[PDB]
């Protein structure tokens, strides 16, 4: 065992962690910055949480192993000035102008210069933004003029993808993080997942911009912009209002889209039942042909990015459905304007997405038929989040409303796509009446839920055992392939996902502060608004969409052949 | 929330899986396929299976708690399903104990004991030789024993990020192995053991130099010379249940004297050497502006990872051989000189914690004059069952002394097997030997432990130079891959392919992952070396006398001539 003495206190412990773990774990306060997720900055390290050890001196706590006979005094004169200096030393390379900045309400920086009462000794006034900013992808934005070099990006990237397409580089002498030889990011091996925007925790790091494409529509007089928001944004956006964790807000967002002057509110888990619809029947055409297996979900643009980048051999096993995104828009410009009289060039369509690489997918150049783009907007949740706030619509206030049903409504198996192992889930339930001509009552898949990064489950259907798995976070798609577990066993349908946890931890989310992360467990939380919604729904199945059928009946006929397979329908190899 | 098991309720709020919540309040639940906190995610082992009333059979090293659960770790029918995945991994088990290299430690023998399991029909294979592959020069594999745990796979990823180790599909058939089913050697394998460190069960071992080193003691021509690494000394008194963080050296030199060894020296020797070598080599190219980085390369598995992986950095290794190899070149060419044996009939043995030191003394080139540098090389295992079939009591024996002639050492040699222990000790003397003084500061603690990547700004001559001490493979590929690289200009960087340094070799004596909960294997294993070195009277690798001796009649100066011609090694 172990004794510690922390301010004074005496500890006896058999613990085997930093001093700032163990004293977190023990309500004593100690400062970090560059520390998230079990990692620091290993070369220049920002030294924030710096602590005395009697006998050693100066030491930072977020890296150092408590030992036995340590003496540590957390709020010294002499730590506090060390701090507070190398607070000061990061202002001098930092814009602080809080007002217009996308941070404002939740920056970690921002709390530490006010709890060090820090200030630059020369105020950073960078001239030439143009210069600090990269805003060459379609997903991510660069702002060099926020960034700490702390590392917290590079550290999420390598632990989220494996990649490390998020990199310390030198460009003239000076350090700076970027993509590989300060490319485009999307000309690299980057999944444009944005798991390195959520680790910032400054603004440095963001999504690219889709604001002003939605508001120039919004106010074009001959435009008719549609909105549809992901399954995931209802269980989420509360939060940047201060509603708590895990609100569903499903009706508010709803009216707060009306007042914001959108045209038609419809949702994208509508689009999620047309995803299930064409890729249930798919499955159940290859266990007819047996093969070919195993048929990869194609739904997540970061995944597909990484086979492009990493496994081109599977591209011609992905699902050929659309992904909800992008079948809808589809729909938005083709079933919409038949129902409604609209002009299909007239039709703006916008979705509301907790991810940064749905940007890319809706920006891809065949992503569009005859001249009319699928998606003509994404924003993500912290987007939509600000103009809310910009149009000073008191969003905890509202009223709930409903979306227009046509394209809105949506059943239990849409509602649980934003969870890992949704589209599992939801696939399967249409897939086995397909396969069975039943209407079978029992529907849940309990084993492919949850946070394991690699969950498998066997499933029957019609009298058959088939292998699924589903793999939680594009780091886990590496260690499932590099490792062989892919050659264990003949997998029959494997669900992917870039984001630990699915989309409700989407690289488009609200930031969370570390300290609720510690109390919290976003991912769950999250996810548990959508699998409520799922458990309250009369409809638990895509094809039960009543919608969903008309549409269908009377637009696109059977799924997975002819008119449907036309248009809804998408080929990722070639 | 509060979690009754077996009765017992808890008060709690941990956010953490049934398995560490039981094992933290030291309830007892069996694993098996999860180590270092990844379990087999397809084909789980089920080993930690436990009831909660309520949901039914749950493994627990992958369910998290929850308020108000009541669980069973203990029912008949948790029993029943633990002993039944048990047998049913005996039914693909050579069972047959008595030869078997894990027979006295074996963690699958532990359980099955523990649930008193046995196969329902017995695996015997009649012909073993489809199942083993002993090509390696580093690593062999017998299926026969192997559960296909994954722990192996596991391993391999998360300490090297190479992925050499994979589940592969043979006739219908899974096995584990390397893609293809190639030779170890002939893949992107570091040849480093974590995988064997990892695994429960023999399936994986060492490659045995142990006929080697019989076949030479009892040739009677031979003059058998042994050394041992800096880590042996910290870590074989654990495979005679001694403890952990045993100083056992002079123990360890008596036991070599009874094996019939012919010559008792010590590694270490070859750490001053290595040093002497590669300060003077550092200090040459700060006079020079570089080239820099110099790589340290006295890790073979470093090596092959940078021929592997950065083959651009080849030119910026160190040509200063590795402590193994530069005592053993001095071993066939200073010792002759000193004592009249004919060089050919001296054959050199290590004793290692490392798997990857046999791939290095087997390569082609690590040789002079036709000469091995080295012969044989024994993991601590290997030496720890040569002893205990000797019938030699190991803790009861009288501490010797090595032969000083190469025997000596000083502190910073000591301290090599533990991460930053190269680095500590090259910096003592290339100060000295550039600010050509007798410096009193010799501790440079920002270098040590057991972070990944550490770094440290240092003095010599009034310039400041940036160090890195790289701390395991997998963080030699985040060093290079996230840019820390081109931070800055480094100009020394030691690498070293194990997490903990050699003190935490593919070599070592396997540990209870039960042990593991209660101690800092990396820690307490280097501790005994950090210990040397305080109480050592030299602490520099330059104050060695014996080795002042060794360069002063035969060797000349460090970098040049002599030394350079022989104990220099490029790789290109
Ligand atoms: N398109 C689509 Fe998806 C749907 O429906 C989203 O909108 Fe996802 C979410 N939430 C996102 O971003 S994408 C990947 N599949 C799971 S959910
Ligand atoms: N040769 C050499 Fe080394 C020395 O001295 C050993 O013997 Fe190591 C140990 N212990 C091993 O194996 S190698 C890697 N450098 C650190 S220590
Ligand atoms: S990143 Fe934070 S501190 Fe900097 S300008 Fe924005 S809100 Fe202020
Ligand atoms: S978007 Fe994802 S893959 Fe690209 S740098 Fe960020 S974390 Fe890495
Ligand atoms: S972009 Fe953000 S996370 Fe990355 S180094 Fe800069 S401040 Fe840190
Ligand atoms: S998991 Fe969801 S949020 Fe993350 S990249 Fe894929 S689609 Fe986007
Ligand atoms: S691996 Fe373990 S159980 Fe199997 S034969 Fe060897 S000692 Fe016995
Ligand atoms: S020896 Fe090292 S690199 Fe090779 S398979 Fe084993 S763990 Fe992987
Ligand atoms: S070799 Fe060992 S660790 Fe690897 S799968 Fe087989 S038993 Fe498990
Ligand atoms: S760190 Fe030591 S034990 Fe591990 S491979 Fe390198 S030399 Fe061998
Ligand atoms: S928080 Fe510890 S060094 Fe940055
Ligand atoms: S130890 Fe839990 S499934 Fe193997
Ligand atoms: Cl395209
Ligand atoms: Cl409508
Ligand atoms: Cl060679
Ligand atoms: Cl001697
Ligand atoms: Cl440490
Ligand atoms: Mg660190
Ligand atoms: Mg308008
Ligand atoms: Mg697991
Ligand atoms: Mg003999
Ligand atoms: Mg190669």
């Amino acid at each position: 065992m172990k004794t510690i003495i922390i301010n004074g206190v005496q500890f006896n412990t058999d613990e085997d962690t930093t001093i700032l773990k163990f004293a977190r774990d023990n309500n004593i306060d100690i400062s970090a910055l560059c520390f998230l997720n079990n990692c620091n900055n290993d070369i220049n390290k920002c030294e924030i949480c710096t602590v005395e050890v009697e006998g050693t001196g100066l030491v930072t706590a977020c890296d150092t192993l408590i030992e036995d006979g340590m003496i540590i005094n957390t709020n010294s004169d002499a730590v506090n000035e060390k701090i507070k200096s190398r607070i000061s030393q990061l202002l001098d390379i930092h814009e602080f102008k809080c007002g217009p900045c996308n941070r404002r309400e939740n920056c970690e920086f921002l709390k530490l210069v006010i709890k060090y009462k820090a200030r630059a000794s020369k105020p950073f006034l960078p001239k030439d933004k143009t210069e600090y900013v990269d805003e060459r992808s379609k997903s991510l934005t660069v702002d060099r003029t926020k960034c700490l070099l702390c590392g917290r990006c590079v550290n999420a990237c390598g632990k989220n993808t494996e990649t490390y397409a998020m990199k310390f580089l030198n460009k003239n002498g000076k350090t700076i993080i970027g993509a590989e030889d300060e490319k485009c990011f999307d000309d690299t091996n980057c999944l444009l997942c944005g798991q390195c925007i959520i680790a910032c925790p400054v603004a440095a790091l963001s999504e690219k911009s889709h604001m002003d494409r939605v508001k120039n529509a919004l106010n074009a007089p001959e435009k008719h912009v549609i909105v549809a928001m992901a399954p995931s944004v209802r269980a989420s956006i509360g939060e940047l209002f201060n509603m708590g964790f895990g609100v569903d807000v499903t009706g508010k967002i709803y009216t707060a889209l009306r007042q914001l002057g959108f045209d038609k509110i419809f949702d994208i888990n509508f689009g999620a039942d047309m995803t299930i619809m064409e890729e249930a029947t798919e499955l159940v055409q290859r266990i007819e042909n047996n093969g070919p297996f195993p048929m990869f979900t194609s739904c997540c643009p970061g995944w597909v990015r990484q086979a492009e980048n990493y496994y081109p051999e599977l591209l011609n096993n992905l699902s050929s459905a659309k992904s909800p995104q992008q079948i809808f828009g589809t729909a938005s410009k083709t079933y919409y304007p038949s129902i409604s009289g609209l002009d299909p060039k007239n039709v703006f369509t916008v979705t509301v997405m907790p991810c940064t690489s749905k940007k890319f997918e809706a920006d891809r150049p065949q992503m569009e038929k005859d001249g009319l783009r699928d998606i003509d907007a994404v924003i993500t949740t912290r987007e939509l989040a600000k103009m809310i706030k910009d149009a000073k619509i008191p969003f905890a206030k509202l009223e709930d409303s409903e979306a227009d049903p046509a394209m809105g409504e949506y059943s239990g198996a849409g509602a649980i796509f934003g969870a890992t192992g949704g589209v599992m889930e939801a696939a399967l339930r249409s897939a086995k009446d397909f396969a069975e001509n039943a209407e079978l009552e029992d529907i849940e898949y309990k084993q492919v839920r949850g946070l394991n990064g690699i969950k498998e489950a066997e499933v029957e259907i019609n009298n058959n055992k088939y292998n699924v798995a589903v793999i939680n976070g594009a780091s886990n798609l590496f260690k499932f392939m590099k490792s062989g577990m892919i050659n264990e066993k003949q997998y029959h349908f494997i669900e992917v996902m870039a984001c630990h946890g699915g989309c409700v931890n989407g690289g488009g989310q609200p930031h969370v502060n570390p300290k609720d992360l510690e109390k919290v467990d976003i991912k769950k939380v999250r996810a548990s608004v959508l699998y409520n919604q799922d458990e309250h729904l009369s409809k638990r199945k895509s094809h039960e969409n009543t919608a969903l059928v008309k549409m269908y009946q009377n637009y696109f006929g059977k799924p997975g052949e002819g008119r449907a397979h036309e248009i809804l329908h998408f080929k990722y190899k070639k």
